[PDB]
């Protein structure tokens, strides 16, 4: 019975005027902060060797060059990903204002601050509220004193907020949203960002129209060592992806359909999207209150995306990407060494956050989730309750008009998955020994090793359509190989194994061989099948842990 | 005219009589360090999740799960992995003396004491002359002081001998030649090592009946996490495989060969390998010197594992494989940190090693590995004048004869390779982007890149015979796709592209098609030919390293 509070504020949607431009466009070429180099306007910058320990140090501390983010601009400019038609377009000039909140952990200097930088040079002044870092916990020493002496300019727009306890990178960004008063949208960024020219009209535009819009900017990427800006790799050519998923809920991203592309006027205009990748997104500050934030059970590294996209899109919101607005986002490099908080039940608190957003938000879906993960099954993912209600009290539309009206094309690129027969480790029947993946994926082999019941790469699953996979990847016959591979599945590649638990074999089904192992060496492979070898007796058992 | 010092021990090759035990092998079932566990003998020791955290910690380390190895005996028992036949062998008994040397840098320690207590326990007292252990230099404090007054429990028979400086693995090897004076056979370890049953007789006899034998136990693998032993997965039915190499000189292993099993009686005797995998070998220690030892221009790493088995087989010794002795090594898990030295640009001083080796022992050879590696192709690779005296004053065969007569089936599983057309970056044409791999492998899709002329994954090489190749991976096309792809190659799998210089065109020779690429994003992708584009032009430029 409960609704979303009415709009109020008037707002008129923008126009195109080809070949007439501005209002929001700046007239003459942005300002180099150095003229040139070292790295305006996004010209790589290619060093070494000469400073190859330095960057490699850096790297390390950072996951990122450091030392080349270290000689660019805090106020460099930048290239223009943004097509032609995007600088016609004229917008209202009444855009609400805006919050942005930059949650932080131990990020280097230099990005933060080119970071929030960025914000101040290419957002018009009335529309920038304040700038809310939310340090969460943060370790260096260069974010602390040093940052709060440095943000003295700026006048106060730019504040700094501390919590006291790591708090994790979801439930930050809910202190944010506290944290930031004075806006009338959130505009959420990652902390090693670089915004483009006139991202903020395009942006907000629509917010304006409707506060139950939620509006997310195209996402380029920054190189970690370059600091060249790239857009992404995906979909439309122009290159417009909308955000998706596979059923083990992990993002992926497809071409934006010509059935949305019909319902659109222009080339450039906003689009529907089902999710957000998460980092960078704008809504109404209240209306974000009105859908209770971020679920406050997904404890860190969520899981967060997906929940507030279903939100929006169940409970009568729009989740749109705006190509007008673009945002980018420095992408990390191998070598990194920022490491994972110690979880006893684990890794209960990923995964864990998936399940509470299937189980409040997917209905009869569960069922495609569990199956791509059944080791989540029996987990204990907590008290769902009053989100349960939440979306009761809304009267929230159901996951599978959500599935077919607005997500419609999901299931073409990433199709539903067979139900189960069953899952667990692959054991030797009466040994200690396991099938174990290694790791290995597409094209490597997999190998036997000693059970440890932990899951992960000991781990498998079989398919009503005779697939044995784990994660994406199914197991085959290597060629020419009695030898058990791994590699990418398709829906009806390698349907070829069929499983007897009473008998306890695993059996080939285009051959008509048998799995098989040797204890030592250990090796797994399939073999005429006899009985009383007494290898090739299998067992499989659920790995359920808590 | 220069000859080595002749055989003037007396020595009788042993006899195999069936059914009847001894001489050497153990009369009774050895004794278990801790009787009920755990470790022995050679169970795997499976624990956690309580000490999931202390093992990442140690693995950090050490790249060892030394947590597991800490709670093992320094003296269990290990599993039998010998053939059964190896148990019927009767020696002399006349057999020479030996100082085993260890070189160790920062090893933990109860891995450097288990090798040691291993050796102890099953070598026969009288043979084993001095345990002779060589710090190259390490910085635990554990294996300082803490070593010395430890050592002291086999009264003298255990010494150690501090390096000044970190000489590396080759040259401290070398050190210990010298620093190890009591034994007459050099038997070398890694500091990670088991040693098996009755290992000792057969490895030292033949050195015995021929003082120019050198001798390797085969090497069996020590599981670096749960530490049961499994044997390598190599060639042979009966599991044996000789040491090989493919011409970029990477270690490699091959099948014991059909001719090589007519020239023995029995399948447990020993037999040629070309060369050895370098860290366990037994050579007598005179005969060692009169091959110089390790070339002394040979840096830190890259064997010199080869140069010591062209020495010996070209200069009229024999490398043999025992299959009666075998020695457990523990091989290392990811996690380890794990470091290189930094010096540029070798680079890296390894390749600089290869170059050594081949340029002296290779002869009409060295064109094969400079194809493969073109990149080493004017590499200032150091003196080598002496070494080339020695094989000159030696009056050494030349590597022709070797390929033809010991080491026949190398080319059969690493084909010799097509000469290179050109090598270097593929650069765009008056632009600072090159094609570069990502490191991606088998199946990956190769990008666009900001161009370093660091050689690295932006280095590649095209054949005579038609093949884009970096490393040991070639360049096609996928489909459905327009993208270029990396894989594995075969020598006459993806044939098919063919590169004008003057054109500067790359062309594709299934399709039509040129290679092509975007700017931005850093794409590459074949094309319609069009010669309007300035994409579809590109150079191959040498790069050098100095
Ligand atoms: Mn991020
Ligand atoms: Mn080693």
């Amino acid at each position: 019975y409960l609704t979303f509070k009415p709009q109020t504020f008037t707002y008129h949607d923008p126009v195109l005027r080809p070949g007439i431009l501005g209002n929001f466009e700046p007239k003459e070429p942005e300002p180099p902060g150095v003229v040139g180099g070292p790295g305006e306007k996004a010209k790589p910058l290619v060093l070494g060797p000469e400073f190859k320990q330095a960057i490699q140090a850096s790297i390390k501390e950072f996951g990122f060059n450091m030392v080349a983010s270290d000689m660019i601009s805090l106020d460099r400019s930048v290239n223009d990903l943004r097509q032609e038609e995007c600088k016609y377009w004229h917008y209202d000039e009444n855009l609400l204002t805006s919050s942005v909140v930059i949650v932080f952990h131990n990020e280097g200097w230099s990005t933060l601050m080119r970071t929030v930088h960025s914000v101040i040079k290419r957002t018009p002044r009335k529309y920038l509220a304040e700038i809310v870092l939310i340090d969460d916990f943060s370790n260096k020493e260069h974010l602390k004193e040093k940052l709060d002496e440095y943000i003295k300019l700026w006048n106060g727009l730019v504040k700094v907020f501390r919590n006291e306890r790591r708090e994790g990178l979801i439930q930050a960004r809910s202190i944010g949203a506290q944290k930031a008063k004075l806006g009338q949208v959130l505009i959420y960024l990652d902390a090693h960002c670089e915004v483009a020219v006139n991202w903020y009209a395009p942006l907000v535009a629509p917010i304006s129209k409707d506060r139950t819009i939620c509006t997310v900017p195209l996402i380029d990427v920054i190189n970690g060592n370059t600091y060249e800006i790239i857009p992404q790799g995906g979909g439309d050519e122009d290159g417009y992806a909308r955000g998706a998923w596979d059923w083990s809920m992990l993002w992926k991203r497809v071409p934006l359909t010509p059935q949305e592309k019909r319902l659109r006027k222009t080339k450039t205009e906003p689009y529907r999207s089902p999710a957000m990748a998460g980092g960078l997104f704008a809504i109404e500050r209240e209306f974000f209150f009105e859908l209770g934030l971020y679920d406050p059970g997904l404890q860190i590294w969520g899981g967060e995306n997906f929940e507030i996209s279903y939100k929006i899109w169940q409970c009568g919101g729009k989740l749109l990407f705006v190509p007008c607005s673009r945002v980018g986002h420095i992408y990390r490099l191998e070598g990194w060494q920022g490491n994972p908080p110690p979880i006893y039940v684990g890794s209960s608190p990923t995964l864990k956050n998936y399940v509470r957003v299937v189980e409040v938000w997917w209905d009869e879906y569960k069922d495609y989730f569990y199956a791509s993960r059944p080791e989540s099954q029996a987990l204990p993912y907590g008290d769902i309750s009053e989100l349960k209600k939440f979306r009761e009290d809304h009267n929230c539309k159901s996951f599978k008009w959500f599935m077919e009206e607005i997500a419609y094309d999901i299931t073409s690129h990433y199709p539903l998955p067979p139900k189960n027969v069953d899952w667990g480790e692959i054991r030797g029947f009466e040994t200690a020994y396991c099938i174990d993946s290694m790791g290995k994926t597409n094209g490597g082999f997999v190998e036997l090793g000693p059970c440890h019941r932990m899951g992960g790469n000991q781990l498998f699953r079989i398919n009503e359509a005779n697939q044995l996979m784990q994660y994406d990847q199914c197991l085959t016959k290597g060629a020419d190989g009695s030898k058990v591979m791994i590699t990418h599945c398709n829906l009806n590649e390698f349907k070829e194994w069929q499983y007897f638990k009473n008998l306890h074999r695993f059996t080939h089904i285009p051959s008509g061989k048998c799995l098989d192992r040797s204890e030592v060496l250990h090796q797994v492979f399939i073999s005429n099948c006899d009985s009383s070898k007494t290898t090739q007796k299998w067992e499989m058992n659920n790995i359920h842990s808590v």
